């Protein structure tokens, strides 16, 4: 396994920030993967995801090359506020560190127009130097680029090199979920993932959608004009239960998952079949926030990953500043039939704090 | 002056979250005034501008009414951590609580439509109440909505019921600036502020452009059927000078200023002229953010609102760890000629940390 | 049935006053008093829950002595959040924890006594009672004012000395149930649903059990250092329920259970409730160890909190990515030392040095 | 100049946290000297004063080694909160960094008898030994120490091996200011600071006490078996001013004091003259904490440094909450005569935060 430091950043001190990148060398004409964990700082458990998937690859046939990079925002991984890793979001800022990738803003119109000449894997091959050329001169800006941008953009520009990107992360308190985009719903039958949000073709500051925005774009627009390119990257984002936690077992279970897809798409020389359970999904629309509507103390009753129907339980609400008065002990219930897939960490809440997510209009995919 | 109370929160413990509304009834046709400051919670100068206004409007002759709401985020202003204010956005979430405003999603052309038939007056009347209506319509959810959101529309549908909203902020270290929508130009050289931002139509989450975008919309689609009918608000938000401060006497003088704007628009009788001063405006595109393109200890240079030379030394950046390399101290310089309104308010930057906001392509208004 | 009065304990910069419920069943009879509070610390909320269940199983108990209970004792730290947690352990101005800001009285206890000592037991402690109570009010009575945490320890102190017994109630992070006992009252362990308890010396350092039984403990000290024997005659005692940011009522059910058998063994109820059946374990405080973490990493926690384990045992795995392809990927580390370990960080990234564990060694059944 | 790196900690994502050691030697006898700054994050103008010592100290001639290590505290310096850093204490636990050093626990009569025999430098010798083998025996633990103990001991055991140790620091907004031992008050004539607190034998946690206790014990103990050995370190806090900022000019005035301290010791062969001014002082005890009566907004009135009376405003204390009533703006005065040194760094206060430290019964040095 090949390694190398990728720098990312600088602290006031003085000292580097950098990413370990690990790389298998594929021998054939498989596709290429890039696979990243711990942007936000709190998610560590897909650190032990690669950890188990780069021990089992040790043992398959490379066909594609693969690019591991764990422990990719140093600066969010090492912020603690109290015994907790405030690692989501720019300390400084508030800015989400998920998003701060870079919506390419070029018309893909005019783009294809002056490369249509070309043959398809010309033309492919041109559009990734043109995304990867975009990321450099981001980042070559005399007014400088945010901290998050900067290591967005950086880990982006390792992304745009591939054929499917994995962006490991985690949930709160959560089930394992999934996001697919709308033209790869297929790509949820491989993993072990029982709950898949399907995302449509709309960037909105995360890696996926940096990742395949471009190329689902491109094809759209090649298509309008009589030739069928196809969308030529794959980006899912895994989700893979609880942060703050590390289950080496568990992160066994979701590698074998990633190898499942991984043998699909020719990534490995060996079949390796997905595990057999149910897999259902719902429409990103449908992905519904559930908010405290009065302030108080959280008894959560709504099991992340178990379906549950309209008015039951989610939570039990304490206020003992209210005893004796009838409303000391009250619950809130689930507006609509739906999974919960993940909730609040902890169990004091305003009024408005988001007690859950929950998928509504689920379906068997 | 009657005083009232407003409701936005509750907080786990019990206590309810409320603001002070400070209402002046006007004896006339003067147009009504909604001012309110400290949203962001360490820009508690406003609060002191607001006394100010309050004791200079005891004895002025007023035309149309005005409401004052000091103190207007307490979860945001209470936030300590360490001796400063965590009072820009959502210590959970990093939402900056400037962000949470509404952008009313029905469709204008439609409602103009539906209501071209009437006067100028009545039509001005509906609107405003179906803005105030889509308010409620919001907070009324059985998902409920954030805690910043629920604060965010509550004051928004106060200010939806004036004329005029005046939103008092401050910078972090700054000079004293106005954001000012490009359809009212005018209205910069009453206050005593010397750089004005002029804005576009467009919606990006805050206040100001929450309580414009409507009528600015309605404005242009009124006239595109060839009525002419204006926009019928203002709304400016002053930032008046550095966080976590109160000046008293700055404060006056920013009280004055506005009552200069007030006795334009004939919300007090009295004649109160703007202060003479220079006044320069800027276009909100040529406002330019400096990141630190190293990290290290910054002595800041460039003073805020004195203009400057790109060859000007903006920072000397200090780096103890390269003692004895030639790297120790380095000179940074803006990349371009302007005047920078604010710089971070700590000594120690990361690679990447906003170091300042420059406006460039400066014009006298 | 039961009276609620709020106490003021402090102001917020935009106006709004802090204040706590106080909740107060009068006793019908000769019981002790007893004072009762949670949540201190504003993560560890699992407190209310037990005052909550605690109450309504009183409603059906016959009160000899008065019962107060004070759910939700500090709203500044309780109200405050960082990410997805309760910063609640300490001023977040200064880093001073709550639950170090407490009084110890600084007047000389054996002039004191000498000054009494004509005075019958009874007469004796009421007047060191008032000494006490007064002490507190001289403290925030000062032009120089007092901290944010003081101020609302001394105004939970004043209402505790009040009592006869004094029950702190607290959790850990991630953590089994465990007691803090006075080792004047070591019997007071038997009635308890815990299964873990420190024994603690007379020492102040800043906590309110101290608080509470330090001067008394020092005046029975005084009196029998003269022959007198007087008794400690305050119990403080602090029950650590369990993981923090959790409300589990069943949970807090059990908890309430055994507080009610420490009451009806001290006479506060009529009723007889006796303590669950279970083994008691414990340990002297000075050989209660904390566990640092020798080198950063990531942690998958291995030792299970409230089950025994020897030095042979793996404590946690320590998983290191960024050294991946050598020995050092993932190590064992392992307790020093047999002992039973309390509770762990609640957190799996940790720094070199950061508090991996709290582990009771030398451990004997009481 | 030569430099080493020593190490310190590790951070989670696997970063070493180490400090740059910048040694001068000396060439002669006179005293050796260690000089630290930045333990806590936010005081960095002391690695200014070390950067201007250092240049200056290029072209003097060394008679004593000295050692100087800014940047004294890599995760304290790196840990941002909003837009200033969390630099105090631990941000997992609340524990201040200057209170994590080590007290000695053996007993010093003992050791006393033990090498009573040995003369006065062989026994100096022998007790520098035992201290610096207490720091390493305390580090060397299976249960291990805290993130800030093992910091503070790495610091303290360099610090031990010195005769003269100075630990540089900044107040929040403050003045200049001095901690000196009473057994070394002469020392505070020699520095460029208005005010100093002569302090006493006793461990509070901080880095000047752990150095000078220990050998003033050890001279209480020889002195009272018929040997005046005497104090023989000096231990000195400078509070430079206020944090979050660098002024390059500035920290040459403390440096040249420093020089003054170092050439009226022997350190350097040079005769560095003290600058003249009014120097007072005042004994720990009388050095008096002010907190706030009542929550609100503040406008600082007294200055820091400057002397003033119990009649005079401190502070106006604003409430927006209560206007219309006699507290909407009320003024906070001195209980009694003194020199405020040091100001909170915020505006917004609750009932109790510390408003200001006061020197009283100050004495002209």
């Amino acid at each position: 396994v090949d390694k190398h430091e990728v720098r990312v950043g600088e602290l006031a001190a003085g000292q580097p920030l950098s990413l370990p990148v690990y790389r298998f060398k594929g021998k054939g004409a498989g596709p290429s993967v890039y696979i990243q964990a711990n942007v936000h700082g709190a998610e560590v458990q897909g650190n032990a995801v690669i950890y188990q998937l780069m021990k089992l690859l040790e043992h398959y046939e490379l066909l594609g090359d693969i690019s591991l990079v764990p422990l990719a925002n140093p600066l969010g991984i090492n912020q603690k506020s109290g015994e907790f890793t405030l690692g989501r979001f720019d300390p400084i800022t508030g800015v989400n560190w998920n998003r701060e990738y870079l919506d390419h803003g070029f018309n893909i119109e005019v783009w294809y127009q002056e490369h249509s000449h070309l043959d398809d894997d010309t033309l492919i091959t041109a559009f990734r130097a043109t995304l990867v050329e975009e990321c450099a001169r981001r980042l070559n800006n005399p007014w400088g680029v945010t901290t998050g941008h900067r290591l967005a953009v950086t880990l982006q520009s390792m992304a745009h090199r591939a054929d499917i990107v994995l962006d490991l992360h985690t949930g709160p308190k959560s089930c394992k979920h999934l996001y697919c985009p709308e033209y790869e719903r297929s790509a949820a039958q491989y993993f072990s993932i029982p709950y898949t949000l399907l995302i449509p073709n709309s960037f909105g500051g995360a890696m996926d959608e940096a990742a395949f925005v471009p190329w689902w774009t491109l094809a759209e627009v090649a298509s309008s004009h009589g030739r069928e390119l196809g969308v030529r990257v794959s980006a899912l984002t895994l989700e893979l239960g609880s942060q703050e936690r590390i289950d080496l077992d568990d992160a066994l279970e979701d590698a074998e998952g990633i190898l499942a897809y991984l043998s699909h798409r020719g990534v490995i020389a060996e079949t390796v079949l997905p595990k057999p359970m149910k897999r259902y999904g719902c429409f990103l629309k449908n992905y519904r926030k559930f908010h405290a509507p009065k302030a108080g103390m959280v008894e959560y009753l709504g099991k992340v990953g178990v379906p549950m129907k309209a008015t039951d339980p989610l939570v039990n609400l304490l206020r003992l500043d209210l005893y004796g008065t009838g409303e000391e002990l009250t619950v809130l219930r689930l507006p609509e039939d739906g999974v919960p897939i993940l909730h609040f960490a902890s169990a004091s809440v305003h009024q408005g704090t988001e007690l859950y997510k929950v998928m509504t209009k689920v379906f068997e995919l």
